[PDB]
């Protein structure tokens, strides 16, 4: 499989395209769309690198496009850990669609907030807020897929299964991609000595959704995350072996590329995924 990686949070973590020449990355989720909904205006969130106002960040198309010059899918990832993004009813899903569509992906907007690049699908990292409206979301921006290039769809859940965001959204059917967080959650994180928590809930989320591909998401250091972080070494040692074993096996995902960079992660771990 492959390594999907956030990027957008630390300005000192490198331009998209220096992330995409690496080679280590399959899939990159932009962090973050981080308001939205209830009639506020949308605002992306990319920390150090650039400045959204007067297209400050259309530069980023250029990464965009050579990364899908390179097979890499490129994702916006809606959510994180802070934001004041929510769904207030089934018109605000539709309304965010609609958005989301003309400013991201094929449709038309003169103020696309990344530039002209059209991004491959969208990336649901909710964590907090409502729980509602979610799977309509899905729907709506699954429906413009009609139109001729297909939208991907990738989540975000956190390890307990089932996700109180996520859950009925991923029942839907509709999501390509799915890299489960598992940190910031004792109950099926790694921990010191014990990896059954982790195979348990890993054996628990493949089994239970229909989904194109399962990834197992890990902090790229102990930094990055409260809790959960996972030597390399026994990744490598006892929980890849097992965990390639399921024919969903898609890969693993890191949080973050500033992360990932410092403690040097994806280097050590690459050839196993």
């Amino acid at each position: 499989g492959g390594i999907a990686i956030y990027w957008g949070q630390n300005g000192n973590e490198g331009t998209l395209t220096q992330t995409c020449s690496t080679r280590k990355y399959s899939y990159v989720n932009i962090a973050f769309l981080n308001k939205f909904g209830n009639g506020q205006t949308p605002q992306i969130n990319l920390a150090g690198h650039c400045n959204p106002a007067a297209g400050g960040c259309t530069i980023v198309s250029n990464g965009i496009r050579s990364c899908q010059i390179q097979g890499i899918k490129v994702m916006l990832s809606l959510g994180g850990g802070i934001g004041s993004y929510t769904l207030a009813s089934q018109a605000d899903a539709k309304n965010v669609a609609d958005y989301l569509w003309n400013n991201f992906l094929g449709g038309k907007s003169s103020s696309r907030p990344l530039g002209d690049a059209v991004l491959d699908g969208i990336d649901f990292d909710i964590e907090h807020g409502s729980t509602l409206y979610w799977d309509d979301l899905a729907r709506y921006l699954s429906a413009y897929s009609k139109q001729g290039k297909k939208v991907y769809l990738t989540a975000a859940p956190q390890c307990p299964f089932p996700d109180r965001y996520l859950g009925t959204a991923l029942n839907t059917g509709l999501f390509d991609y799915v890299w489960v967080q598992f940190y910031n959650n004792p109950p099926c994180q790694y921990s010191s000595g014990n990896i059954n928590n982790i195979i348990n809930s890993w054996n628990r989320w493949t089994t239970s959704i229909n989904a194109g591909k399962i990834f197992l998401g890990l902090p790229a250091a102990p930094e990055a995350a409260g809790s959960g972080y996972v030597p390399p070494d026994v990744l490598i040692s006892r929980i890849l072996p097992e965990i390639k074993k399921s024919p969903k096996y898609g890969g693993v995902m890191l949080w973050s590329k500033f992360y990932d960079d410092k403690n040097g992660y994806s280097s050590s771990i690459l050839d196993s995924v």
